[PDB]
């Protein structure tokens, strides 16, 4: 009702300023068939929020809005609202269902089949059970009118688990989210709308490829979410951007300043006589000539610019009326085409492409307006990113592929030899990253046989390679129990059953970094709910959680870890790793597991046992390794004795096990407070080197001064 | 209180805007019964939610308002005004009952001989034995007139159907599943008024269909609601359509549920269980035998003999040679369509021949969790799987056995009690281990005395009533040569599909040299049968993702090239 507030939009849709979402029509076509079904007509769709939703509904109130229909259906309009507003917005304390008791007859009166309704609303339920309109569900049927709610999958289960009869008196269908790309086409065509707002040129591929990332970098936002933030933050970056000339606007605006006062301040002024009113013409002259060549100059960008502003008010104008010329539609086929018509448009974008395309054609000098008022490729993106993440263009431009292609270099670069177990993974994950597996398939292996062996760090670098990220990171306790899992795996409270939890590593955090990595460790650990899960979590298009009831599993990453070399290592006498060894390993665990997960293996390959010309780099990181980061230049200093000093320190280095791990530990807290101390006084503050000398074992070392 | 919450009908019968779906009238009868019924003065009726078990209470007002019928009880009171009267009588605590009792003046003392209805029992008496609805109910019902409830069975419902104030009262008398043939008559006669309501004309034979396949398939969602929607889906495109069949309707609706409908509307059963086997020869070659002992009981499958509930399957002979474990259950989804069937049980942990670790595992009595969840919820879940086994069980004898129940005869021996079914399932109990007897082949085929013995050492192995019924069989001299080597194109045509062949059209050659220097090594004489693909993939998938790197070609290709000796590197050039 009018105090019951109609959110009716079909005016202003009428107006039609909202403007025409795109591409669950076939749902929504047949979902609004579903919408007049002769018994129940009331679905809904659920899942992940906001966004593109409601824009449905709306959409859907379009086509309803668009008429053509089965003849009880245009016989139809609508509203919407919140009782959210009328909860006191209405009135005093009570009058949760009150309204409705006129929107009963409200409904009932006259009334075609116009159909108000909000979303998760129909929720109510701020706890327990509101059951007022439920109370009217039925008075619903007896209202014999639809209305229809939405809210996530989550809620209704539990809310038809106490009501029952709800959606037993209900349908629904469900959020598909856009498709990826074509998404965009949409975005695309949301531009005409959508950049008349800060109008400016755009180029395409990037707001595709930005959402792209935009959805990769920022998952989180969901399909259209992240690009309409991109497609906001797009006019954001742009906002100030179309400051005028910011820069230049303070920047040679000064040069009045600069020689504004002394116009006078020298007319009187103690100085040489009659050279103080030269310096005060000669400045006066560079104030008046260097003004003059940017004097018009400035304007005649922003005259331009207000051209474009003036073009893009007519941009921003045709679909205006060109809106409402097609509102003139619903004054039937009496001004459908006779406004039309009127509209024109041989020309009115003609005039539109034509008339900005001269101050675009013309470059002032290159780039025509440094307004650049255009899609800015990523930059801005970038800078979103950056404002949303940060790190540069490495972290900002890349291909797969191009991004891909050289890694094991790096890779190699990172930790050890293993040019194969590089090159497999890395095939296996660039081979995973071609055609790839479809999300349904995951990606995953293993290594075995040594601790300090990096392929974490590998692998944790390879999602810095993938991700950028050492960021994201899993830790899977396996042995730690039996009747373990409640915690990491899903089940913690997975029921609502008690004191919910779960997925306690992992449904926490696991959904929200959708971008994969994962453990496994050490060995067949503790428990088959591993092959319980590890099933599922290998198993192909792996859909499982508590209460969100889902894995999604796309980014796949776990690889994983176990080791037993026991023997194996011992057993290898060499570098390279003796053949059949392997296959000694082989039966090892995977009579464990067994065919049906070796196949659901992708594979697991191993680390060798490497040693020494290996080592005589490895230790090289360590240096390089803090100095590579460290901070940011202190002082910072180049300090090495390098093939003497670290062997020295690698001859106690590797721990045959553990390698320098501690040593790692060991290494510089030697140097370290010396450091202090070459903080201190009577020092030498630059780059210097190391000290290494000689009890037996215990050996000078130490470093310069 | 009188109309609000009410469901006031009887009018709207004697009106008569009421649209009359005339079902079984016996419970009716029998629910005539009731009117001086006295010691207990009424039964029940149980059904699922959505049989119209009310509806029928409709009905019988149908059969009550048209009168000419026992007016022993003429006068009416048919109108359920709980409601969620419940919580919903007022803003505060006590009134529920007061709610209730706020309807007993404006229900006093009967002039109108018909005892009324509400919904369940269970939406009788609120949550249950609450005072909501006045729980202690002789002195209206012994008094005034009655009601009734009526929900679907046991637990909740049996627990104050034992002893409460039901002690002295109603029975239940429960309508079937919607039976065969008036489900027309039914739909026909749903059809004038429905359908003249819901649009266009019609004609009989599509009606008939989803009948069929809605009980067909369908065990949810077995009302004829999906015709029901079917009828508004019917309209759904052509109304809309014609503003600018075939029982197509049913097609997007079981193409909804299927995913085709050329799967659901499809072979129909029998000479296409028969075109499914010689589909399934088309499938995967091998033993014809095989393939024939599989075929066996199809035709006794869903056709019965003694039963449906007999298990009619095959029963395997462990070993795995091509479709083996794997088309087994693919032909099993090629009955169904349904791929998805039926998992497999870990045996390890079943390794006596009892443990809290069954199929069943727990009775579900005291604190634990089911084990053998499967069954436990893969009916839940499903009808018809496939179903796990191994060549040395692991497995319990005891569930064993307690399947050796459901082995020999069809209803399983349901742990927590329930059978639901044995209808189309069957399936074939996979074991051998004679492996190195099962290694005594020569040529293409082998001749059977091997294969009497270790069957016969078999035979006797686990006690014979697994090895007693149950008859046919499965037979491996695995792929002699090449036989197999066609599996490579399926091994293809694996590929491109799986996301997209639109990925690549590329389709690339074989190089049969190769795919034997594939084959001839890349898979054991045991089996070391599966890696070539999670193998010659990746070669090759370096190519893909090689001539997907520096990316100069775009094509659809025949790669048909190659050169320790035992790598002659196949590749592929632009
Ligand atoms: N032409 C279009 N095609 C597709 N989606 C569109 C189009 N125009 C706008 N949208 C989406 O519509 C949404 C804006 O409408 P919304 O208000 O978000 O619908 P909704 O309210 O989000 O659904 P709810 O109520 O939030 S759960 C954004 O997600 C846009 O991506
Ligand atoms: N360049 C390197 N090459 C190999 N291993 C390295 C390197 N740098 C560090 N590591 C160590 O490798 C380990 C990283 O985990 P992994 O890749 O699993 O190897 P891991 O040593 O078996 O795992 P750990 O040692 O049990 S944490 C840590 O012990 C690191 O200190
Ligand atoms: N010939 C018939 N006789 C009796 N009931 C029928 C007949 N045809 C259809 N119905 C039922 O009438 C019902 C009308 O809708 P509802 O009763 O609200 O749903 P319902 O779940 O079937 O009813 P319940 O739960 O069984 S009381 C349909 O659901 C049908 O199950
Ligand atoms: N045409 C085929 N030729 C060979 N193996 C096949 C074929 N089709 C399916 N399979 C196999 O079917 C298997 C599943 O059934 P199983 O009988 O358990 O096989 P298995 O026991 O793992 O030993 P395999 O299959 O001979 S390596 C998969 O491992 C596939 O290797």
């Amino acid at each position: 009702y009018l105090s019951k507030y109609a959110i009716d939009m079909t005016e202003q849709a009428r107006q039609g300023k909202l403007d025409p979402v795109i591409g669950r029509e076939e749902e929504i076509r047949s979902t609004i068939r579903v919408l007049a079904r002769r018994i129940k007509s009331n679905p809904c769709l659920i899942g992940e929020p906001g966004i593109g939703k409601t824009a449905i509904i709306e959409g859907v109130a379009q086509r309803i809005i668009d008429d053509d229909v089965p003849t009880i259906l245009q016989g139809a309009k609508l509203f919407s609202l919140d009782l959210a507003a009328l909860t006191a917005g209405a009135k005093y304390k009570g009058d949760f269902e009150e309204r409705f008791k006129g929107v009963l007859k409200e409904i009932e009166e006259s009334k075609t089949l116009i159909v108000l309704f909000i979303d998760e609303i129909h929720m109510l339920m701020g706890n327990g059970k509101d059951d007022a309109a439920n109370i009217l569900k039925p008075a619903l049927s007896r209202g014999q009118l639809k209305v229809i709610g939405a809210t996530t999958n989550n809620e209704y289960r539990s809310i038809v688990e106490k009501d029952g009869a709800f959606e037993r008196r209900f349908q629904k269908i469900e959020v598909a989210e856009p498709s990826v790309r074509q998404t965009v086409a949409i975005l695309r065509g949301l531009q005409p709308k959508y950049e008349i707002h800060h109008g400016v040129r755009i180029l395409d591929s990037a707001l595709v490829t930005a959402a792209q990332l935009a959805k990769r970098y920022l998952p989180y936002r969901r399909l259209p979410d992240s690009a309409l933030d991109l497609v906001d933050i797009s006019c954001a970056g742009v906002a100030v951007a179309r400051d005028s000339k910011p820069e230049e606007l303070d920047s040679k605006e000064r040069q009045l300043q600069l020689i504004q006062v002394e116009i006078k301040a020298l007319e009187r002024d103690e100085d040489a006589d009659s050279t103080t009113k030269d310096r005060l013409k000669l400045a006066r002259q560079k104030e008046a000539s260097l003004q003059e060549e940017l004097e018009p100059l400035r304007q005649r960008y922003n005259e331009e610019k207000h051209g474009h502003e003036e073009l893009t008010q007519a941009k921003k104008k045709l679909d205006e009326l060109e809106n409402k010329a097609l509102d003139a539609e619903r004054r039937y086929d009496t001004a459908t085409a006779a406004d039309l018509r009127y509209f024109a448009i041989p020309d009115i974008k003609k005039q539109i492409e034509k008339l900005e395309d001269q101050v675009a054609e013309e470059e002032r000098r290159a780039g025509a307006n440094s307004m650049i008022q255009n899609v800015v490729d990523s930059d801005t993106i970038s800078e979103t990113a950056a404002r949303l993440t940060g790190i540069p263009v490495k972290k900002l431009s890349e291909s797969e592929n191009e991004k891909l292609i050289h890694m094991e270099r790096d890779l190699s670069s990172e930790v050890v030899g293993q040019m194969d177990a590089i090159k497999a993974v890395s095939n296996a994950v660039r081979l995973s990253r071609s055609g790839l597996a479809n999300p349904r398939q995951p990606a995953s292996f293993l290594f075995l046989g040594l601790s300090g062996s990096g392929k974490t760090e590998l692998a944790k670098k390879v999602a810095g390679f993938l991700f950028n990220d050492e960021d994201m990171m899993i830790r899977v306790d396996c042995s730690e129990l039996s009747e373990k899992y409640a915690v990491s795996k899903l089940l913690g409270t997975t029921a609502g059953y008690v004191g919910y939890d779960e997925g306690g590593f992992l449904t926490n955090q696991l959904q929200y970094k959708p971008y994969s990595v994962l453990l496994f460790d050490e060995v067949e650990k503790a428990h088959p709910d591993v092959l319980t899960v590890m099933l599922q979590m290998l198993d192909d298009g792996r859909i499982t959680s508590g209460q969100g009831k889902t894995i999604d599993c796309s980014n796949c990453i776990v690889i994983m870890t176990s080791a037993l070399g026991a023997e194996f290592i011992n057993s290898q006498q060499g570098s390279k790793i003796q053949e059949s060894t392997k296959n000694l390993v082989m039966g090892a665990v995977r009579q464990h597991f067994r065919p049906e997960f070796l196949n659901r293996i992708s594979s697991i390959v191993i680390f060798n046992k490497l040693s020494r010309k290996a080592i005589h780099k490895i230790v090289d990181i360590r240096l390089k390794e803090i100095e590579e980061r460290f901070e940011q230049n202190d002082k910072h200093y180049k300090l090495n004795l390098t093939q003497e000093a670290k062997d020295f320190l690698a001859k106690y280095g590797y721990s045959d096990d553990m390698g320098a791990r501690p040593l790692n530990r060991l290494i510089q807290n030697e140097i370290l407070n010396k450091l202090a101390l070459r903080i201190l006084k009577n020092e030498i503050k630059d780059k210097e080197t190391v000290n290494v000398v000689l009890e037996a074992e215990e050996c000078l070392e130490v470093l310069p001064n």
